[PDB]
């Protein structure tokens, strides 16, 4: 979430892309809300009453990924489960080259192939994928299929990292701090000192919004009082 102009521009882009049936590629670091953007593409589309299915490609080994996406024997895969809806594939760049070619087969031909006896399955799925890799760099290296990229990247949504939305950092920090005050029953958030603000604004936030929420919640809890402003931002609890 947030309100920097670069983020508002993303929301505008998403509102125009959502009604299309074309695949959308989301590029962004961890904690920038890629799955929320994918969900927004679905719910602003004509498919909104259909299924919204997610899969993280990085999480499964190659055989398990293959079966989870395309099914086997019956274990229906994620494409089948997303029929009439939207399938979100996260960490796309980790997909093995076998899975990449099979993904292209389903995209251009619009159907899954069955082992023996079973006829192929036709599927109608809107695809949204996400990564933080440099996919054109991977194409040059031969670790990502050029023909798949020629097809998947109809258009690209680039999510700005928190460090490039500096105006959003104190806005969101205040929001998360207030919510933590409610959780631990403090009567009022007593504010951030200038030292705290320097700490927040100078940090690069590799975990972006998710990390900001955790750091601020921990800091409010450790502070534990409404009697004076929060001075000590605990970035590293280790």
């Amino acid at each position: 979430l947030g309100e920097a102009n670069s983020f508002l521009e993303v929301l505008e882009q998403v509102s125009h892309l959502a009604p299309l049936d074309k695949p959308v590629l989301i590029i962004g670091e961890r904690g920038t809300g890629k799955e929320l953007i994918a969900s927004r593409l679905h719910y602003l589309s004509s498919r909104w009453q259909g299924p919204f299915i997610s899969l993280n490609c990085a999480a499964l080994n190659e055989n398990l990924l293959d079966s989870e996406l395309f099914g086997h024997e019956r274990h229906p895969g994620r494409f089948e489960r997303a029929d009439g809806g939207t399938l979100f594939l996260d960490q796309l760049a980790t997909a093995p080259m076998m899975v990449q070619e099979k993904l292209l087969r389903v995209i251009e031909y619009g159907e899954l192939e069955r082992v023996g006896g079973s006829q192929p399955l036709q599927v109608n799925v809107r695809l949204v994928c996400a990564t933080n890799a440099d996919l054109p760099a991977m194409v040059n290296e031969g670790t990502f299929r050029a023909d798949l990229l020629d097809r998947l990247a109809f258009d690209v949504v680039q999510l700005p990292p928190l460090r490039e939305r500096e105006s959003d950092i104190m806005l969101m920090a205040e929001y998360f701090a207030i919510q933590m005050c409610r959780e631990i029953k403090l009567p009022l958030f007593p504010g951030f000192t200038e030292r705290a603000r320097e700490t927040l604004l100078n940090y690069r936030w590799p975990g972006n919004i998710r990390e900001l929420k955790n750091v601020v919640e921990r800091s409010v809890y450790r502070h534990g009082t409404s009697d004076y402003p929060l001075d000590d931002i605990i970035i590293d609890p280790f």
